[PDB]
């Protein structure tokens, strides 16, 4: 049972010292599908959960802190819910999915998003130096608050790790939307076939198949991005 008071001091200061932010901006639907927007609203939920955990672990150092000093004296969160996806994808004719598709940022958001996680997995991950145990705080009360410091220790790795594929998830969803856009034909030549066969009356039996293979092009599409697009919450553990 040794013990170094200034040590504890110190070890409480640095602690609860401020960590990383966690960043704030909010991941918008790449488009106007459904899919597309419910794979958003998953990303808010997660995010919003990871920040308000991130709270309770900024609490939870705050209180370690306080523990830390009233030794030395001597000497509400829940799981990330689920959007309901579709089960079905739900075709629409083609230049309502082509105006839902070309409408929206197109994945720019979701790039932010990811950038600004992927850099808090990053960083946070580098700043575990302050839950190490002690030089000269020796005993079942140096034990028990080194147990304390490496529990969070261990819960900030995990942060940093759902931190990492919440910003995967992101990036994912931006790079389906991109092939997306590439595989889906565009609403201006839909518009440019639907014009050919209304003004090339004799053309018209040779159109049908064409305009058939875009109907199959466009669902084929939308059953992929129904599908992909469903996403995962990411559940933090308790601090
Ligand atoms: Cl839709
Ligand atoms: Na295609």
């Amino acid at each position: 049972v040794t013990v170094d008071q200034q040590e504890i001091l110190n070890r409480a200061n640095e602690v609860e010292a401020p960590m990383a932010d966690p960043p704030t901006d909010v991941p918008i639907t790449p488009c106007e599908l459904t899919a597309a927007k419910n794979a958003a609203q998953q990303l808010v939920l997660s995010a919003d959960n990871m920040r308000e955990y991130l709270a309770a672990g900024a609490k939870e150092r705050q209180r370690l802190a306080t523990s830390l000093r009233n030794a030395a004296k001597a000497y509400e969160l829940t799981d990330t819910p689920r959007v309901a996806t579709a089960g079905e994808p739900n075709f629409m004719d083609l230049k309502e999915a082509a105006r839902k598709l070309e409408t929206g940022d197109q994945g720019a958001s979701l790039a932010h998003f990811a950038d600004g996680w992927n850099t808090f997995n990053l960083t946070l991950q580098g700043d575990v130096k302050r839950f190490r145990g002690f030089d000269n705080w020796e005993g079942d009360a140096a034990t028990a608050c080194e147990a304390s410091l490496d529990q969070q220790r261990q819960w900030i790795l995990h942060m940093a790790k759902l931190s990492a594929a919440m910003a995967k998830q992101a990036q994912y969803v931006a790079q389906l939307h991109v092939w997306a856009r590439r595989e889906h034909p565009t609403y201006e030549d839909i518009v440019g076939l639907e014009r050919l066969y209304a003004e090339n009356p004799s053309a018209r039996d040779q159109i049908l198949p064409v305009y058939a293979e875009y109907q199959q092009r466009s669902e084929k599409v939308l059953t992929e991005y129904n599908n992909k697009a469903a996403l995962e919450p990411v559940n933090p553990p308790k601090p």
